[PDB]
DNA sequence: TTAGGGTTAGGG
DNA sequence: CCCTAACCCTAA
């Protein structure tokens, strides 16, 4: 069962991109305790996220 | 391991 | 329902 991204997962995926620079995926996996998300899944989350304004 | 296009399921 | 966010596929 796919899992909606929750708003701390996002604030996650935000903090680890401006502490990591974009592309750095697995660097920011890592850095957050991400349960259930690959870093394919953080690239696509990004990529819906830029494409939402957020 | 990431980028980018393609695929699907679940919620608006 | 069915659009789209959450997935998958794969070159490099």
């Amino acid at each position: 069962t796919r899992k909606m991204w929750s708003v701390q997962e996002s604030e996650w995926l935000k903090q680890g991109v401006v502490r990591y620079g974009v592309g750095h995926w697995e660097r920011i996996r890592s850095a957050f305790p991400f349960a259930g998300r690959t870093a394919v899944n953080l690239k696509d989350r990004w990529r819906t996220m830029v494409k939402l304004k957020m």
